[PDB]
């Protein structure tokens, strides 16, 4: 017959609410700063979308990020740009600060406020349980504010979000991939990177809203508790949901498929088989013990649902008891 219908549990109309100007960004009109303006220091990385350079704004002599885009269709451009201008300001967003034409590649090169990360593959190695909620807590800060702002983040992973350790200070970045929340729109699934994926996308279910963004965050959560980064580490778009279905069981993923009437790809009928859902004690050992309290597990818990409808919203997670001592330090 076809899927069922969905609509984001919060947030729900937001963008209709809006001035159509604010989400119909096919119309946005660019204007140009001066690309004489920055000097290009060194690279920084290199992505698919684009490459990041460290650079100076010689006017006022202050150092900036450039993120040289790599040729796309202008609509995602003008998308991502729409995203960053209306979400200034707001908490733990990257600012953008300029747009620029790049001489070279004649794309627009996107330029940011500077930010002093220490990349996660050193960090997430150092990180006390102290540090952990901290630092979720300012993450979903970031993502209520995007939600309630009409828009999904839809690429959530360690190399999005950058830490200045010495100064506890976090950014969201890389809005590439955003989307504004519309109910009764589908969405393409295919964006997130593969380990931090949710069901939805995994299963072809369009109809997706923010609450992607807090199966994303409940990955990256696993991998810190648990120390084991990526935490559902699959090789492929199948076998990431067979991952899923090793921990959360197939009993839950069937009701979430039977409840949504999604059709399943024939391909996943030998894969999946069939699997218990585990206790998270079985991925508590020695060297994890001192990040994993009942606490951590039983929010884990609450973000890593099939069924999207179930996941805590940002501001749910926030209330939490995993944040007590954060909430009350702050
Ligand atoms: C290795 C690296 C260092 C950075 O400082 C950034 C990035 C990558 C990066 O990808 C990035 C994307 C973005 O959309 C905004 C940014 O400020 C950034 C960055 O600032």
């Amino acid at each position: 017959s076809g899927p069922v219908p969905s609509r984001a549990r919060v947030y729900t109309d937001v963008n209709t609410h809006r001035p159509r100007e604010y989400w119909d960004y096919e119309s946005h009109v660019v204007e140009w700063g001066n690309q004489d303006d920055y000097q290009l220091v060194r690279k920084l990385g290199r992505g698919k979308y684009s490459e990041v350079f460290e650079a100076i704004n010689i006017t006022n002599n202050e150092k900036v990020v450039v993120k040289i885009l790599k040729p796309v269709k202008k609509k995602k451009i003008k998308r991502e740009i729409k995203i960053l201008e209306n979400l200034r300001g707001g908490p733990n967003i990257i600012t953008l600060a300029d747009i620029v034409k790049d001489p070279v590649s004649r794309t627009p090169a996107l330029v940011f406020e500077h930010v002093n990360n220490t990349d996660f593959k050193q960090l997430y190695q150092t990180l006390t349980d102290y540090d952990i909620r901290f630092y979720m807590y300012e993450i979903l800060k970031a993502l209520d504010y995007c939600h309630s702002m009409g828009i999904m983040h839809r690429d959530v992973k360690p190399h999005n979000v950058m830490i200045d350790h010495e100064h506890r200070k976090l950014r969201l970045i890389d809005w590439g991939l955003a989307e504004f929340y519309h109910p009764g729109q589908e969405y393409n699934v295919r964006v997130a990177s593969r380990y931090f994926k949710g069901p939805e996308l995994l299963v072809d279910y369009q109809m997706y809203d923010y609450s992607l963004d807090m199966w994303s965050l409940g990955c990256m959560l696993a991998s810190m508790i648990f120390r084991k980064e990526p935490f559902f580490h699959g090789h492929d778009n199948y076998d990431q949901l067979v991952r899923i279905a090793k921990v959360l069981g197939t009993e839950d993923l069937y009701d979430y498929i039977d409840k949504y009437n999604i059709e399943l790809d024939p391909r996943f009928n030998d894969i999946l088989g069939r699997h218990s859902r585990k206790r998270w004690e079985r991925f508590v050992h020695s060297e994890n013990q001192h990040l994993v309290s009942p606490e951590a597990l039983d929010f884990l818990d609450k973000l890593l649902r099939y069924d999207h409808q179930s996941r805590l919203t940002a501001r749910e997670a926030m209330e939490h008891p995993y944040f007590y001592t954060v909430v009350k330090d702050q």
